[PDB]
């Protein structure tokens, strides 16, 4: 009671990769290894690389581009990876400036300052080190005290940080701010045509306060739950190096068919339960802000959960625009549509992928 | 109502001493100096300094230290763990030595997967970004509900707990709460400023809303940060594309600038947060500190329930387990828990990297 999403702030960089430019270079590479392994395609020793096309991917999909960190080297087919430098200690982590922009907006657009926050919480796929913890960089570059902590749990880490920044407030602090940053051009495949497509990068923010006098989206009730899966995995880490490791997966690495079949039902049953512990049918949800991965599969969502009837009027996209976006998707979607809930109505939040992790939270809007 | 009801602990077999570990060292600067003696008088490279045994002890009062593979940082040519790549069907290392301790902390808390609704790992150092390593340890045990990684480096421990207390306070049951630290993976044998500083472990605990088991119940929690780049590890995803050459993707410190940091700071939260309880440091039958050094966390004791304070009150394990980073202060309440009778007061406190603190009051119960 009383706890309310009062405000919620985006940043995307500014370079923009359509599927086109994406196929056209995932092509050039694929023709460029198949030339150089002609021989070894002949004897069976090693793959034939198959591309794609931006028709494919949005048919797949829904995104049609997606905004990048930096867009020369992921396209340059003797790279694929962003042309990134490193910075000294002295200045921000790229992480932890695309964390200060996000949360100035969310701030300001909650009507806060860095006085009034208590806790900053990094919820997100991926941290740019492990010590000292970027929450606690960007904690500082506000000039916030209180303290700070960064939280994996992927696809789910703005729920599951929402949850926590919840928590956090019922046991006594004023006000939490919430970010996630995902670069996910940094641990992208982009050699997969499976999988080169379906992530973009941003930074997304919330600020979560006790308040009944500001307007905002009550929390309502939360549910969380894993159940480990290794089809989505990705095997990068500090242990490589004394593994002295050669297994070429210390990158995203997904088998899409079993995840769509897995997670789907998942979230339908989830969200179907909570509806009813929580006394509303699908006809009372205004808005549901689904994880932003792959229209096909929140459509299917929907028909598990408001029949086969169903539709996207009310389950608004916006990985047309961004690609997946991991633990910001449903922040981005919130960000971009919460203001068509009018004081009252209810909306439903819910994460959903890698770990297999669900987060799935009901929200009622109110006006001050 | 909200207590630590049980602590488990997994150390690996092997143990390296402080003498092996300056040979090792003293060793590789041997041969580095050896085949550089040009560019040293041409005054390019940097002529490396050695460590001593006697230099260790007496800094930071460790002696030994467990790790999970021994001949492959002692090797001079190798300095870092001989570890194999597993496949996603096995228990990943960082998964199997959570089970080990959190097997140990459910039979010592009388609890089954049955009881557990939320699992934290919460530590310095995650072996992969996801699937998270917390679910793949939810699932070993069979437990069911959720769970998340989450990292503050040194005070991860402390820091958890207010997580697993926040949760119970919101209705979960249980929570059960691991910290496992392979520093073995991430410290820099070539430097003589730290090489010496950390050990390997695992350890857990259970957490429960109760008032009938014996445990320690969580009375206030203090947590603070402050960014500080005096501790700095720059490894991560985005090397590859950052093309990094710099020499620092491993352990680095500031070692004496953090002493004078980080001593003062901790006795004063631990200070205002006895002041707000209304409790003295008489009061206070153990301290828990992060088990770092010796020499600081005796400065924090003496300043706290000042000179003259029995040196009992504030247990050492970094001696056998050197410093173990989020773990230290829950091996510490493991090993020295039964130490505070019914009744009594004790206080948790971790420190360090981020420049985290971490600050419990607890009461033991019987
Ligand atoms: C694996 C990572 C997990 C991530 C978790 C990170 C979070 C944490 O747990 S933080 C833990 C790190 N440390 C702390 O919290 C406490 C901070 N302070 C310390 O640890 C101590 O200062 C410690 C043990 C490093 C050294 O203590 P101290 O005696 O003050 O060393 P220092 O003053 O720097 O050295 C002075 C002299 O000794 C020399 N010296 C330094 N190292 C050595 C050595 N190995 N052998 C011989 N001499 C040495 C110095 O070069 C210098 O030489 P001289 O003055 O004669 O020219």
């Amino acid at each position: 009671m009383g706890i309310r999403i009062t405000g919620t702030g985006l940043f995307h960089p500014t370079e923009i990769i359509s599927n086109e430019e994406l196929a056209d270079s995932l092509n050039a590479y694929v023709e460029q290894y198949n030339q150089e392994n002609a021989e070894k395609i002949a004897a069976g020793e090693l793959e034939e690389l198959r591309g794609s096309s931006a028709e494919f991917i949005e048919k797949a999909s829904g995104i049609k581009r997606r905004y990048v960190i930096e867009k020369s080297g992921i396209l340059d087919p003797t790279r694929l990876r962003p042309r990134l430098s490193e910075r000294s200690n002295d200045e921000l982590s790229i992480q932890a400036e695309w964390g200060v922009i996000a949360a100035k907006q969310a701030m300001e657009n909650a009507g806060v300052t860095a006085e009034d926050i208590d806790v900053v919480i990094l919820a997100c796929s991926n941290m740019q080190r492990a010590y000292p913890a970027v929450a606690i960089e960007i904690q500082s570059a506000l000039g916030i005290q209180g303290y700070a902590y960064d939280m994996n749990v992927a696809a789910s880490a703005a729920t599951f940080g929402l949850k926590q920044a919840a928590d956090a407030i019922r046991s006594g602090a004023r006000r939490v701010l919430l970010v996630n940053v995902e670069i996910t051009s940094g641990h992208l495949d982009y050699r997969n045509r499976d999988c080169h497509f379906i992530f973009g990068d941003v930074a997304t923010a919330s600020i979560i306060e006790e308040t009944t006098t500001k307007t905002g989206f009550e929390i309502l009730d939360i549910h969380l739950f894993t159940q480990f899966s290794n089809n989505i995995r990705n095997n990068f880490g500090f242990l490589n190096r004394s593994e002295d490791a050669v297994v070429d997966d210390k990158l995203f690495r997904q088998d899409g068919r079993k995840v769509f079949k897995d997670v789907a039902p998942l979230v339908a049953k989830i969200i179907n339960a909570q509806l009813e512990k929580m006394q509303l049918t699908a006809n009372d949800i205004k808005r549901f802000w689904l994880h932003q991965a792959n229209a096909n599969m929140n459509e299917l969502i929907l028909k598990y959960v408001a029949g086969k009837d169903a539709d996207l009027s009310r389950a608004p996209i916006i990985l047309d625009e961004f690609a997946n976006t991991s633990s910001a998707g449903v922040i981005i979607a919130l960000h971009r549509t919460g203001h068509e809930v009018d004081d009252g109505e209810y909306g439903v939040i819910s994460s959903f992928g890698a770990g297999y992790s669900v987060g799935s939270i009901v929200v009622q809007k109110h006006v001050a």
